[PDB]
């Protein structure tokens, strides 16, 4: 009750900053998240008994792969920490709640593989969830662990408080499938322009959450270059497996997942720069004014994937 969790010095202060990364000591991340929901939801939100042990089983459902690891987790929710921080009045107390286990729990039992190779290679996951197919299964894992005894950290809300969170939560993991991010902040490029964009309007809170779970999913582009840099090595290795896999199947892989185009991958982050991540921080902090440091941190690394073009490194 009366037991606040604390950093060390570097750490409380540099948490803050929407570029601050987790470091490498795994032993740290369950105690970051913790620090993290007591500041952005209160000491009050959770049983901290149930919070860890809940905590604990995500971590264990997270799988050994190069990428879509519990360290990615913790990543992102501490970039959607950053957001929250920096834009306290304009979400609910149910908001707060949700979207931090939200993000902690948006790629539970990831198996490295996109929802394309499921489907090419017929899982049984693509069959239960034709669309957003791992998405779906993230959700369900959720609910799963959820409903482990000593598990429901949400106890304390009402039946109808309960319902709402996990549509939040629904709605907030579907979202991080880039597939529907398109089409999404389309919508609020245009909503935003004509000025119809209304913030009490449910629907157009679940897209601005949906364009905030896509930024906080890319954040890795939002780093210090020695961060961003060698991210992509990990984020490489899980699509060239991918590739190997696809090609396994008797199919070429997309060049994004073919290991032998390893000499592109400085043009391929540019198009994804230019096509995904720049227009998403925009539009974002078109949205939310205080995001702009996750834009400017975008930029300066896209400055940096066109010097490794240059060959200046
Ligand atoms: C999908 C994706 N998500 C990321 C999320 C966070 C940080 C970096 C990310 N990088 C990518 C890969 C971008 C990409 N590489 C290539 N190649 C074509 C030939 C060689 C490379 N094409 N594209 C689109
Ligand atoms: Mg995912
Ligand atoms: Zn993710």
């Amino acid at each position: 009750g009366l037991m606040q969790f604390t950093l060390p010095v570097r750490l409380c202060k540099e948490i803050e900053l929407f570029h601050f990364d987790i470091g490498p000591f795994e032993n740290m991340w369950p105690g970051i998240f913790v620090y993290m929901v007591h500041r952005s939801c209160g000491t009050s939100c959770f049983e901290l008994e149930k919070l860890c042990r809940f905590i604990m089983s995500v971590k264990k459902n997270y799988r050994r792969v190069p990428y879509h690891n519990w360290k990615h987790a913790v990543t992102v929710a501490h970039c959607m920490y950053a957001i929250l921080q920096n834009n306290h009045t304009l979400f609910t107390d149910l908001e707060r709640k949700g979207l931090l286990i939200a993000c902690l729990c948006h790629d539970l039992d990831h198996r490295g593989f996109s929802n394309s190779y499921l489907q090419k290679f017929d899982h049984p996951l693509a069959a239960l969830y034709s669309t957003s197919t791992m998405e779906q299964h993230h959700f369900s894992q959720t609910v799963s662990i959820l409903q482990l005894e000593g598990h429901n950290i949400f106890s304390t809300l009402s039946s109808s408080e309960y319902e709402q969170v996990l549509e939040i939560i629904r709605k907030a993991i579907i979202a991080t499938d880039l597939a529907l991010y398109f089409g999404n902040r389309k919508q609020l490029e245009e909503m935003y322009q004509t000025g119809s964009l209304n913030l009490n309007n449910q629907s157009h809170r679940d897209r601005v959450i949906g364009l905030m779970m896509t930024a906080c999913d890319l954040c890795s582009v939002t780093k210090l270059w020695p961060v961003t840099k060698l991210t992509a090595n990990d984020i490489y290795a899980e699509f060239w497996a991918e590739g190997d896999e696809m090609k396994k199947l008797g199919i070429q892989p997309i060049p994004m997942m073919d290991r032998d185009k390893k000499d592109e991958v400085p043009q391929g982050q540019l198009g994804f720069y230019n096509a995904v991540a720049i227009p998403c921080y925009t539009t974002l902090t078109q949205i939310l004014p205080p995001t702009e440091p996750l834009l400017k941190a975008c930029r300066d690394n896209l400055s940096q994937w066109e010097k490794v073009i240059r060959g200046e490194e």
